[PDB]
């Protein structure tokens, strides 16, 4: 029944009187409550927001200070912090669940974050609060990350105790001060690729549901990381496979170009050493092809890409599945007799041309040309080619039915018309090229409708639509490029999982402070020098 | 050149000299940009082409320096969509050609006029 | 070494302490220490950050 697992505790809480709780728990009323109700889930769809199973849990979500207090300071049944809810989120998840972008929630739920660590590191000093998963398996740090929290992320990679017995609950342990440079180090604990589920490989491989998903990477911490990788061990590991690729598309252009002519496939093995050189870079281009196929292949089971929006995350990555699909069919066409995988070969060789382009992410600014590239064919060209084949179409068929031809002469068929305008589109469209009609004022004021609806209308306004766009996504495109080049340091870092991994480590391990237990803290740190005139202190 | 170099001294004037200025910020800034993706466009289509052109009978179009200098005079609006017959698979042949002609006549230099804008409203003062 | 161009008065500056400085100086401190170490020099692709060899710069 729904009127069971509340308590008088919880509406109690709920009106924040301090008084009224108080008096209600001294008593001894149980401090383990659980609101296992469908009012209190996580569902976004349905009415009621989820705070947390726990009274405790409620009282965090909501800002009340004192009766967190004087909940984990009372004489009798204190609640235990670290508590494995129903979905298994400890209050600081349910913390992290309720922060939103907002300034006054980031505050809210940043203040009393910190407030709350600090005291179960008071009650526990030897409990790991912060290592607590929920049954997906994802600590505060994680799901801050998976749910696009961005307070929360700012201030737990920067988090600062100035405290020296509870600093080391601290997440930047500044070294000195000589004047205004001052170091600061970090913990990355969690940050590179190392555990489970990492916040590099969540934000990386996280959907574009979440929001601002590359608006987090740039957090001082992780912009500094990832551009040390980049500029340290996978520039040169990236140019190389660009080079590997060029060099796989000559010879994919070189052996399809001296192709054979004369008799149906698959051709004779010769004893010149052109044959030859032909039969490897055939081979060569075949073994490039399945490669891809297999990488495209490992993406999808990997990831498991959402499927709702698979083009505006993974176009590369499909564009370069459907270049090998192509080059296998036309393997597949070449030893069955047949002569069809020329177009399939063409196919496949345009597409690899084409994509080129996906390397030109390790690059800054024709990055962000191949973003606003791809930006302006998911937003602006769809839409015009849609309006444009919706014009074509009408006044294409309104010309075939013109058009008798009961006497330059095969023009009924709707292919030749649609053509013909298309010619007018791109500027080489003669306003005469047929006189089979019946009337020419129809004629002539049907092709004249078509020029001004879409060649002086519809062209220019898409030139417009252009500008917008490019003025509009100028900066979004500039942190997508950044996400992509991020994507593209996890997954070389990750190609060599067996080849070697110590020396893809980043960070330096040191020890700078103590725990409570009087033991040492060892921890990769990462430094960064920092210049303020102002502070002075 | 040289003719092309009396540019140089429309720096004495001061309306022109900005018009100097853009048109070499635009120059190393936004058609450097445009002409690398553009030349990676036109030599994958063009050698698409070429490939898929057999001329085993407006003959001698087996070479690249043909097929690639006709998809430039489509990018300059004087692009003949039949100029050869000699291919075996029209379908192939119109779709690339018409791949070729969205993907730069009226994506790319639409796209160029855009970042020009863009360009031009920032570098103005500059 | 390191620990040689440096100075008490150096690292007293440094704290920005009028009376710790005057207390130091006040015995005859010499004034022309140069801290001709590289920590000091003016390279920006390394830590730190050029002042001037003298204390008083
Ligand atoms: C990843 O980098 C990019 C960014 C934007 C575009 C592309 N290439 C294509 O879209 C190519 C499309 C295409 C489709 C069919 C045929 Cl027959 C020929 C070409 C690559």
């Amino acid at each position: 029944s729904y009127y069971k697992g509340q308590t008088a505790l919880h509406i109690a809480i709920e009106r924040r009187n301090m008084t009224l709780v108080t008096l209600l728990v001294e008593n001894g009323a149980d401090v383990q409550a659980a609101a296992n109700g469908d009012f209190f889930k996580k569902t976004k769809g349905r009415p009621g927001f989820y705070f947390g199973e726990l009274p405790l849990s409620l009282a965090a979500c909501t800002n009340q200070l004192a009766i967190v207090k004087f909940l984990l300071q009372n004489s009798w049944q204190p609640a235990d912090i670290s508590a494995r809810d129903s979905v298994g989120n400890t209050v600081l998840h349910a913390l992290v669940e309720v922060a939103d972008n907002t300034v006054d929630n980031t505050k809210f739920v940043t203040s009393m974050y910190n407030e709350i660590l600090i005291l179960g590191a008071k009650l526990h000093p030897t409990l790991k609060l912060e290592e607590i998963t929920n049954r997906k398996g994802l600590t505060p740090l994680a799901l801050a990350a998976s749910s696009g929290k961005i307070g929360v992320l700012a201030y737990i990679l920067q988090r600062e105790i100035h405290e020296p017995e509870c600093r080391h609950l601290s997440r930047k342990f500044t070294e000195w001060a000589y004047g205004p440079v001052h170091s600061s180090l970090y913990d990355l604990s969690c940050i590179d690729t190392c555990e489970k589920n990492s916040v590099l490989e969540v934000i990386a491989y996280s959907s574009s549901e979440t929001p601002n998903r590359h608006d987090m990477l740039l957090v001082e911490p992780l912009n500094r990381l990832l551009q040390d990788k980049w500029d340290r061990f996978v520039k040169r590991i990236f140019y190389f496979n660009f080079f590997v690729y060029c060099l796989y598309m000559i010879i994919f252009t070189a052996a399809a170009y001296y192709r054979p002519v004369e008799g149906l496939p698959p051709y004779k093995l010769k004893n010149t050493v052109g044959d030859y050189f032909r039969v490897t870079g055939e081979i060569l281009s075949v073994s490039g092809g399945v490669y891809f196929f297999f990488r495209g292949i490992q993406y999808f089971l990997q990831r498991r890409p959402s499927l709702k929006s698979l083009f505006v995350d993974s176009y590369s990555e499909i564009l370069f599945f459907v270049q090998s699909l192509f080059m296998l069919v036309s393997v597949v066409l070449y030893f069955s007799q047949r002569k069809e995988y020329v177009a399939s070969m063409v196919f496949s060789l345009a597409m690899g041309w084409t994509n080129m382009l996906y390397y030109t992410r390790g690059f800054q600014q024709m990055g962000i040309y191949a973003v606003m590239i791809e930006k302006m064919i998911l937003r602006d060209l769809c839409r015009f080619m849609f309006v444009y084949l919706v014009f074509l179409f009408g006044f294409s068929t309104a010309v075939v039915t013109l058009i008798e031809d009961g006497k330059g002469n095969s023009y009924n068929s709707l292919y030749s018309t649609c053509l013909e305008l298309f010619k007018f589109t791109i500027g080489m469209g003669d306003l005469e090229f047929t006189e089979n009609y019946d009337f020419k004022a129809v004629f002539i004021i049907l092709l004249l409708a078509y020029v001004i609806l879409t060649y002086i209308l519809l062209l220019n306004m898409l030139i417009a639509l252009m500008g917008e766009t490019v003025n509009k996504i100028a900066q979004e495109s500039k942190n997508i490029w950044k996400l992509q080049r991020a994507i593209t340091i996890l997954d070389t870092e990750k190609s060599f999982l067996k080849c070697m991994r110590k020396a893809f480590r980043s960070g330096k391990l040191l020890q700078v402070g103590f725990t409570p237990d009087g033991k040492d803290d060892y921890r990769w740190c990462f430094r960064v020098d920092e210049v303020n005139w102002t502070t002075w202190n």
